[PDB]
Order: C-alpha cells, then structure tokens, then sequence
C-alpha cells in the first residue's frame, strides 16, 4: 500500500496508530530522538516522516508543512496507513496580554479561518479536538511545570493579514481581518496559528482523534513578528505517552 | 437589579457565580432540591429561578425555556447579575446507532445549526465548552455510572426540520437539512438538542465558563417521536456544579 | 394522538384552525377570556394552551415563549392539529422615533436576523404574512382607534446585541451588529422582536397563514419613560385587536 | 436638476410623486394613453418616459428595461426627482398549477434571487411592497374581473437557470437552482419575473413605497409558448389595472 | 428557430458565430456601419440588433441593456442561433488615478458585485474573458493608438450605491460598499461596469468566449460630468477598436 | 536590513530580483535554478527553499511555496517585503479535461478559488486572475518549447482529496459541498487541479503584483491509463523550462 506525497508504507509504521505532527521537517527528528529507537523513514517536500517506539509502542513523527491544505494531505495519508490518532505540536503567537512567551496552549476549539476544513464539514461544524487527546495534551503540559492556557485559538489559512499583521508588503488588510485581532481578543481567543482549524475540523468529522498544542513565542500585544520549542515538543511525546493503550 | 426577564436582582442571587440551566422550567425546583435550602426567586415566563446552596456556596438554578433565543437571554441577564458559570442540562435524542437511550452525553463541541450563537461570534468561531465544565461534567456522569459519550453535537433552531423530522404538517425538509441527519452521523455527530450553540458560543467569546449535559431519551436510528433518565441527568449537573465550586 | 410539546390532541381544539399565538404563557388566559367558553387545555414548557370560542367558532391560544425555536415548536405541532392561521400578538420596542408608545404595528416583512427561518427556507425568502391577515389586523388595529404603522420588522435571535443593546455584561457588540441599529432604522424598519421572522417565515413556505401585530411599549430613540396607565392600556389594546383580528378571519 | 440616465428633468415630471414602471419600453406609451394628456419625454437606452394626469395628477410612466440594475437606476433617478411610489407592471410566468394563465398576481413578498437587492440591504431583509400599494393593486386587480392571487414571487437575475430552464444553450442549471422551481413550488411560491426583488427591497429600504403586480402569461407546468388573443387581453388588462391602482394610491 | 426576446432567427443572423453586444440599443447602428452591408435585423425591449459583414464574415451587432439580467438573455439566445464569441464594449467610469479619461481598459477579470453571475457558476468561479478574445481586444485598443490598461474590472449590479455613490436620493449606502470604493482601488480595480461579471462568468462556464472592452468616459477621482467631445472621441473610438477586436477574432 | 521570519533571506540576499518562479517542491527550487547563470543557494527552512541565478544579467529568484496558499502567501509576501514584484508559479497538475493529456501545459487565465487564503487578500468576488503579462509570457514560452498549451481556468483546492473529489480515502467521504464538483467543474470548462493559484493571483491580483501559473500535466482524472513514465520526466523538465523562459519575456 503506498500513498500520493508521503513516501512511506504501511509496513514502514510497524502498526503504529498514533502520530506527531509538527510543521517544521527540521523538527521531526528532534521528535522522534525523544523516543527510543528512532528511524529515519522517507523526506518528501515538506513531509519528513520518522518512525519511533514510545513505551515498545510505534509512533510516527510526521511533518505536515505550514497551513491546513499541506496538513490535510499528511493527515489523510496517514490516516490510509492506519493511524487514528493525531498529536499537533507547534509554535503560536498569543493575543492575550496575560499569555506569556514560553506558556502553552491547548486548543479547546479553533476559529476556522482557513478554507480547508470546509473540504471535510461545512462552517457551522465545530473544529473541536478528540476530548482524549485534549486531555492527554492537558495534563501533559501541567506536569511538565508549564503555563497552560486551554481555550480557543483563532487558526488562519495567512500568516499576515489573517493574523493581522500590517509591518507588510501592501502594509493593508482587507476588510475581513481590520481590527479582528482585537475582535478574537474580546472573545477570549488566546493564539494565532494555522494549521489547528483544518485538522481539528477533518479529524472530528473522519473518526480521527487530534488535539493541538503550542508553545507561545511571540505575544501579539507587544509586537507582530519574533528552548519553547524543546519543551514544546517533550509535551507532546508525554501526551503520546498518556495516549497510548 | 432589576434585570429585564428573570426578574431578579444580584442579591436574590446571594453571590452566586455558578447557575444550572435546564430548558423546562418545571425541572428548577427539582434541581434547587437535590441542594441545600432552595427558594424560589421569581417566575415569569419561561424563566423559573431558583437559588440554593451547594457546600456552602450559593448557585443559581434558571429555565432558559426552549431554544438559543430564550437561553441567551438567561445567560446575559444572570452574567449581569454575576453569574459566570453556566451548567446546561437537557435531553437529546442520539444520532448513533451505539449511543443508547438513558446515555449521558457531554458536549465537547456543537455543530452551529443556530442563529443566536452568530449574535456573539461569527460562525468561524467554535462552539465550545469550557474545558473544566466539560471536564466536569464527564467525571460527575460517569462516577453517577451513567454510560457517557464526549463528542460534538449538531444544535439546531428546530425541533423538527433542523433535526430533520418528516411526521410533520409538510412533511418537507429544506434543502441544506435534507440528508442533514446522515451527514453529522458520519460526521461523528452524537445527538441533536437546541441550545447548546447558543450557549456555548456565547459564553465561551464573553468570558463566561460553559458546558452541557444531556440525557438521550430517544435514538435518531430508532424513530423520530420520543422518566429515570430525568432523574439521574439532574444528579449528574449537580455533582458537575459542585466539581466546579471553588 | 398526543404532540409531543404542547401536550393536546386534535380533539383538545375542538376543530379549530385558527391560533392566536402570545409569547408569554400568562397572557394565554388573558386572552381566552376576551373570548367565549375559555378552556384551558394544557400547560407545558412556556406552552400555555388555551381553546375558546369567537362567534361559535374554536380558537386556540397558545404561547410560543421567547424566540423562533420555541415558536416554531408551537406552530409546527398545532399545524399537526389542524390549525392553519396564526395570528402573533405581543408588545415591541419602536425604533423610529415618529412611531410612539400605545401605537401599534403590523408587520408587513420581518428582517431575518433569526436562524429558524433558515429551516424552512433560504434566506432570499421573503418573510412576509399572509396578505388577509395583514389586512385583518390592520383593520382591527386601526379600528380599535389607535395609531397604526404597517412596515417591517426586526427579527433578531437575541434580545441584547442583535438588537445593539450595549449595556450587557461584556458591553460589546459583535461586528455584524455594531450599527445596526442605525442601519435598520435609515432603512425604515419600525421595531424590534424576536419571532416573527421564524414564525412568517416558517407559515408562508408551509402552506399556513399567519400574521403579526404588536403593541409599542417603549421607544429607544425616546428618553421619555411611559406611565403606567399607558402601558397598561397598550397590553389590552393589543390582545383585543388581535382577537378581532381573528374575528375578520373566521369563515 | 438633471438624471445621468433618463434624460428628464424634476420640471419634466410636473410634480408627479407617482411612477407606474413597466419593463418593456413599448408599454410605455400604451400606459400613458390610459390616463390623461400623455406627453413623451425621453427615449434613452431601455428607459422611455411619459408624463400623463390621472384625476388631475402628474403621473410619469417609465420603462425599467429588463432585471434589476437597470429597474435600480429608474427608480434612483426618478426618486431624485421627486417620486415617491412606485408601481411595478409586468408580464410573468407562474409556476403554481392552480394559477391560470390570464391570471394576476400581487407580491406580497420576492423570494431575492438577484443581486442588486443586496446593494440595498442585506440578504435578511423582506423584499415586501408598501402595504397600500399592494391593497391598491389587489383592489384594482379583482375589479377589473380578473382572478388575483397575493403571495410571494421568485424574482431572478436570469430569465432561464435562475428560472430552471433546461431547454438553453447549455441544458444546464448551476447547483443552486437545481430543483428549485420544485422548492418554490412546494413553498407556495406563485411565479417567475426579474425585478420585484430588486424593486421591493430598494424601495423598502429607501423610503419609497413600492408594489408589483402581473398578469400570467405562461405556467410553467404547462407550455412556454402563450395563445396570441390570451396574451394580447391579459396585457391589456394589466395595464389597466395599474392605472386604477396609481388612481387608489393618489385619492 | 425562434428566442423568447432577441426577435431575432438563426437564418437572420447569416452564419455569424461572432457577437458585439454594447450596452445601448443606440450604439448598435453605429457599430454595425463600421463593418460592411450592415442591416438592421429587429429591436425589441433593450436588444437592438443589426448584421454585419466583417472581411467577407457574418458579424451580429445585439445590445444588452444595462445589467447582467438582460444581458444573460441576449448572450443566451444569441447563443442558441449559433453565436459562440461575445465582444464586448461599453462605457466605464475608472477608479484609478493612473488611469486617465479617454484611455481604454481590457477587463482581465470581474469583481463580481452581480448576481446573475450566480446562476451560471458559484462565486468561487472566476470571472474570466477567454484568452483569445482578451488578447484580441488588446492588441486593437493599442494598435488604434489608445492608452490601454490590462486588468480587474468591478462589475456591479447598481449604477449608484454598488458603485460607493452618495450624491443619491438617500445619500445612503449599504454596510457591503461603504468604502468600497477605497477598497477597489487599492485592490488595484480599474474601473466600474455593470456587465462584465455576468457576462465573462456566463461564458466562460458555458463554453463560449467573450471579452471585455471599455472607453473610460468618468473618473471617479476626478468629476461626473464628462465633457461632449471627449466622450464623442473615447466611444468612436471604442467601437472602431471592438471591430478590429472582432477582425482579429475572425477564422 | 531585516531578514524575513519564514524565508531567512535579506534584501541584499536576492541581489535586486524583482522576479521570483516559485515550484511548490523545495527539490525543484536548485532544478529551476540551474536553467539560468550563477545559481547560488540562499536559505533552506521548512518548505522555503530559496536560490537566486541570473538571467540575461539580471537577478532572479527561485522559491518553493510548499503545498498549499497558507505557505504560498507566506512566500510571496515575504519575498514582497524584499523587492519582488513579480511571481511565476510552475507545478505539476491533475487534468480534468478529456481533450487535456498528459505532457500538455497549462495556463491558469482565472481560478476558481476553493481555497481559504485568497480570502485573506480580498472577499470572494475579486477574481484569482493572473497578470496579463505573465499569462501572455507564459503561453508564448509554452509554445515555443513545442507543448500543447491550453489557456483555461483552473480549480484551486485546499485540500487534494475531498476538495478535488476524490473518494479513494480513508472515510470514502467527500463533504455535501464538493460532491458533483468533479463533474460541475468539467461542464464548466475548467481545465484541472492544483492548490496555490487562487491564492498566490488573488493575493497577487490585489496587491499589485505580478503573477501567473504554468503547469505540467501530469496525470488526467479522465483517462484511466497510466501516464508513461518517460513523458513524466519530459514534462517535468519542460515546465522549468517553461517557465525560465516566460521569467526571460517578463524581464525584457
Ligand atoms: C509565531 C507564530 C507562529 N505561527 C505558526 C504558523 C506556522 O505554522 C508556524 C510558523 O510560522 O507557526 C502563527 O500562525 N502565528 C504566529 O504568530
Ligand atoms: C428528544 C429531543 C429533545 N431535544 C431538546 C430540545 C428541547 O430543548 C428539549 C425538549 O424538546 O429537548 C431535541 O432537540 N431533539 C430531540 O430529539
Ligand atoms: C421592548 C422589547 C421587547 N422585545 C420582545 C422580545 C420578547 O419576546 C418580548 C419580551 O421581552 O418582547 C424585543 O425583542 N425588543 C424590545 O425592545
Ligand atoms: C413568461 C415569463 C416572463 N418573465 C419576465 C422577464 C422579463 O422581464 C419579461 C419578458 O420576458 O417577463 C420571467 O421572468 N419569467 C417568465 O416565465
Ligand atoms: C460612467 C459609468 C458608466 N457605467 C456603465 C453602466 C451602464 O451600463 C453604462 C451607462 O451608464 O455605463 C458604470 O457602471 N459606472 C460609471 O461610472
Ligand atoms: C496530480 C495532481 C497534482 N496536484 C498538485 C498538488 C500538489 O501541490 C502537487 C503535488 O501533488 O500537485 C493537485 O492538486 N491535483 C492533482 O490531481
Ligand atoms: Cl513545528
Ligand atoms: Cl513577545
Ligand atoms: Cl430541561
Ligand atoms: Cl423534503
Ligand atoms: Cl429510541
Ligand atoms: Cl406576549
Ligand atoms: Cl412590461
Ligand atoms: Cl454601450
Ligand atoms: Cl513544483
Ligand atoms: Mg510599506
Ligand atoms: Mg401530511
Ligand atoms: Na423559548
Ligand atoms: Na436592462
Ligand atoms: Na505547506
């Protein structure tokens, strides 16, 4: 059995039905070297995949590109693999004054700003983590002595104007996205990022289990653009630890 | 003092932070009985409030009556009175074959087939629950040793179309319902109900901590058309309620 | 035999086919009384019932509580009865300041701002009465001597922000909504409620006649506070129009 | 003051308040004669106006074209000038097998399939007629014999997919419409035209009073191609109709 | 055989399988004379419509009235007596600075600010001229010698408040376009039309090919009044460049 | 001065390009590269692969996008900041279009934007159009490299299965709003499938840029053969071939 962009089979999973999933290829394997064994299984664009053992278990450790439609493909793919559970690790930017650099957040729900998740249910569909998952995420970021914030994250297909952002190129934002960081603000939203909405939403409407967190780098009061990686990623291998069966 | 529907002032409510809101307003002073000292506030409407005390700390039972329209209305005023935990109980009907009648399902997130919710967030935003009600509420269902299933559930406007019925007066659908049913069921969906989109998209962009609770009392499979599953969904609420007092 | 919400049978009505429908369940009797032999049938919920007779003929009162959702429960499962016109009475607050305390309007289309009208049709869907019932209870409106405003009406899902009110708990209006008020009003809409969207809607794609009309009991364009006397006189000037409002549409 | 499309001015117009709008340029002239002293005033694009007098009244009649930007620019441009209502004539087909050819119809309400309604008002808005224009035209419709109809009126920016009509270059109906004459239908829709939407909710929202009637002179459920002498009586009756209805509207 | 509007036959059109479809039903003689044997072939409602012969060649000359309603029709039935490319030109008001009075645009792509464009495609679609005809269109507007500019076209279903005007009977424009216009022109948009959407999203659905021309006769930057002889000047030649489009466009 | 978050290259780095060919596969991005003189790597993070080479004397850049708009219009944009103010999009493509093989090229004249990052540029009305230039650059270099070239419009997803219905998935499950979208697409004369060109024209279209998409078919949902393996790798060399010389007519 092989699949379109991913570059691995069935058998190079070794039955593993649980899978990390960071955006950055450069991070995979940092991941999987927190886990035992960790092997090197194929690098296709933006897809690095690395396969680890995670208590004798066999866990995957895929990259899924930046925004919904490149995390869409991994997801699918390695859902056609066999994996049902999905663990989201990544780097966020927090609009809340009270979250500060270095704390996490655990995704409670998404604000689908991207278009993605409307290819797997329409808008009304609540991109919702697996209630498992978000727990796993959760008490693994609180035992690891972190700041953990679990809320909503506004999740955008722009890493510019849908995050409104104006040090840029037209220096505007269109209509939509003028003064809608401080609309997300008002509505207790704590983050930016842009991949959780699309995984999120696919996943509760595919029996997929997901949930996201993220380490905060940046806080969107103080300014727009930039280890809490390191302690991002340990999280996330404990939450696959506390999902493991 | 004096809000404009549920007739009750913020010293009625005796420092209350937390209130329980069934849709029937029948259900309140059921709910204020399983506490300590409940007594009747105020009636008009759908909204029958009652206060009570739960180890020590006064809580808030308010009918919402049926639909996000009325809930919100409840919600607002009682956050205005102080209130900022809000406990849904209710039933449902399942939409899954597995999820049996007298289950207890807690909403991890509803599918927004409502239009007040959009009167608080646009429709992007994600119905959800605050994670410690939810949180909650599965612990207190499950330790009552009620069978409980966490998921997303489709909240609609409409008992009938929304839910897609067909024993009605037209016996008609409008498109974007028809087939409605089959879609959230391979969605995942659990079960249908008609406030929790409100309710949750509500609280969750005001600052207010919410969550559901709901008895199936009839599965979806089964029939269209639906007394212990009553009891024990109030239990379940009240030992959540009480999870939550800090 | 036996609906589900309301909780009455079909024999219950009496072979009525015509509801006048409050949104509060204590205004159910209120009403019932205005007619002959009131009967109250059942109470459930906000769904007070009541049946009476008008000229020798049955008429169901019964409320729908507050907003479309629980409206569309009510008329859905008396449609099931055999009823087939609905007549909505209730108080409103005005949103033009030509319109005054103690006048009366009946609604001629009703801006959507409602999600269970979406379940009955797609919001190009006009949400407008039925034509003789307008007519009806702009007859009886005017001839209870009272000043009488045919136009539209806003029909919002909730009582605070969709109708821009800003001195709530987060004292924030979603973007949507932010100057609506002024919108609506430049537009010429007349008042605010909360059902009537849903509730025409809902009768004018399924076949049922219904129609609006509602008492003014306040002013948000006015400062000015009205008396007692005044607001008294309104609430029974409005169940009396809309009960011969439904004296014109008897058969 | 002058218009950047019908080429009249306010002086043209001699006071009128009250526009009779008809969509076929031709039926202007025809129109006018109905009343007293019929002057031609302009001829440009799809928009020919004429001034007439009813019971001593400036009246103007004035084409709107086919489909709502070209209605918009009409009753923008005479509203400039002065005119205040606005009666819509036209032909339509009706898609309810219980409505006959030769038949009337009145909007109550348009089912908003166009696009320049929105540049008005948002979608949730009714595209409802002012309340006397529609009781004008009904009164003016069933005294001149024929059988009215009040109810609501799917009004499409296109005359065949926005309509289903399969038998087209293409045979093809986008998604949307796809079936929808079949919802229309089991709405309790009445029939097709191509600006009442438009019509209504601009005039709605602007303060303008509005209103559409229309004489049937196809059904949908039946054939495409109309009987000569039917059309050549249904038309004539329909322009009579709207006269009577400016005249209720000026006494 | 026959269409429902145009009055127009197969046979009538001689072969053509090329359309010029301008706005006013006035422009159509006079593009027509521009090409050899021209002759009037029917005028009914906004269609006015003449043949042409170009280099030996069939060429139909139809108008379309103002808006994408009317303007369906005419490309439908024109298409249904074998017309396959649609040339389009009409007036424009621009919206850039850059873009002086007198210079030429060839729409590249149409903000669909319509609705008809709806009932071909879903908004997702892009509204695209064919390839060909775009390129055709733009190698005559430079060979006459214009200044021409390649790009978006805002193609609006209103003349006044979908194209930000405030100078109205309301002095009111809809949530949707206040500040669209500042909007538009930052998007880099050219220039307002109300045909262009509908048209380019209708053929480019359907199979046919068309393209959008236009003389810039306003600037909205600037004043709404354009002067006589220089409005004579951009619309000769306009129609001069829309021929030699349609010479180029000739198999 | 600064250097931009995601690409990690400065202004000084791209040696005054004004024109950037953006693949979507980082592998592609030195492939491109080495068509023009002096090729010298800049940076690799993430999915942003960055060159920069000369052509006819002048500096050009060469970045990958990444799947998708969300990472297409972190790559424009940042390339923006630093001077580029035009984009070529060369791919690979799905073809929908039985009259469409594969070996054949394509140039998006309009996309139908079944994206979400579009959005973020301008509402959905605006057209994901191409800058004429581009597009009239492209179908010349097309031509002239003796491909097929098809002219058309082009269905942008931001997914490659549901989105582009396909049913051949985990759940077998395609949302009620692409379900017949396949066909819908086809009678409406769409040419084919990709996942960055509504995105990169509508963000491009209203921001005052210059941008264009090529691309190689390389397989058609309507013929059920299996593309030859030696017309892949023809293809695949052609498109940058393509789209170098369509970067060439742009310049001068
Ligand atoms: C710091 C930061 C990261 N991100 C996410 C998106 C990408 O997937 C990743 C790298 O930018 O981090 C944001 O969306 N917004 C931010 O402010
Ligand atoms: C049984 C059942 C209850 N409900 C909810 C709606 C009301 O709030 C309440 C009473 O009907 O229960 C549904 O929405 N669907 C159902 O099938
Ligand atoms: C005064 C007033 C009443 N109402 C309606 C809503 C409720 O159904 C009813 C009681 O508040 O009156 C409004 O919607 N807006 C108003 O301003
Ligand atoms: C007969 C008929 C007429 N019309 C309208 C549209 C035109 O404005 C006018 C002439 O066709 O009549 C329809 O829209 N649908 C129909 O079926
Ligand atoms: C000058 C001008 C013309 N037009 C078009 C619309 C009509 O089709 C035609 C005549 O006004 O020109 C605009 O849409 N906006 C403008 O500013
Ligand atoms: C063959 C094919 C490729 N693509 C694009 C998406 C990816 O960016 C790239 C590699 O799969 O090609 C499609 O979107 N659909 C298709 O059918
Ligand atoms: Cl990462
Ligand atoms: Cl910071
Ligand atoms: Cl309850
Ligand atoms: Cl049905
Ligand atoms: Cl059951
Ligand atoms: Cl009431
Ligand atoms: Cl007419
Ligand atoms: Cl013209
Ligand atoms: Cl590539
Ligand atoms: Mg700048
Ligand atoms: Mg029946
Ligand atoms: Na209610
Ligand atoms: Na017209
Ligand atoms: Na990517």
């Amino acid at each position: 059995k092989t699949v379109f962009h991913l570059g691995v089979t069935e058998a190079d999973l070794n039955g593993a039905t649980l899978a990390i999933i960071p955006g950055d290829p450069a991070r995979v394997q940092k991941i999987a070297e927190l886990m035992d064994n960790p092997v090197f299984l194929a690098s296709h664009r933006e897809y690095t995949v690395y396969r680890a053992e995670l208590d004798g278990q066999s866990v995957v450790v895929c990259s899924t590109g930046i925004g919904g439609p490149s995390t869409s493909i991994a997801v699918e793919e390695l859902a056609q693999l066999g994996v049902r559970t999905f663990l989201r690790v990544g780097t966020t930017g927090a609009i809340q004054p009270h979250v500060n650099v270095g704390d996490m957040i655990v995704t409670t729900g998404s604000v689908r700003l991207d278009g993605a998740s409307l290819h797997f249910a329409p808008m009304e569909f609540p991109a919702v983590p697996d209630f498992d998952v978000a727990t796993a995420m959760k008490a693994a970021a609180q035992e690891s002595g972190a700041t953990v914030h679990m809320g909503v994250t506004a999740s955008s297909d722009t890493f510019y104007p849908g995050q409104e952002r104006y040090d840029t190129f037209t220096g505007r934002v269109v209509r939509r996205f003028q003064g809608s960081m401080k609309e997300w603000q008002d509505m207790g939203v704590l983050n930016f990022e842009m991949e959780s909405a699309t995984l999120l939403t696919m996943c509760a409407s595919s029996g997929l289990k997901a949930g996201c967190v993220a380490g905060v780098i940046i806080n969107r009061t103080q300014k727009e653009i930039p280890e809490t990686e390191a302690r991002s990623i340990k999280v996330v291998v404990e939450a696959a630890r506390k999902m493991l069966k």
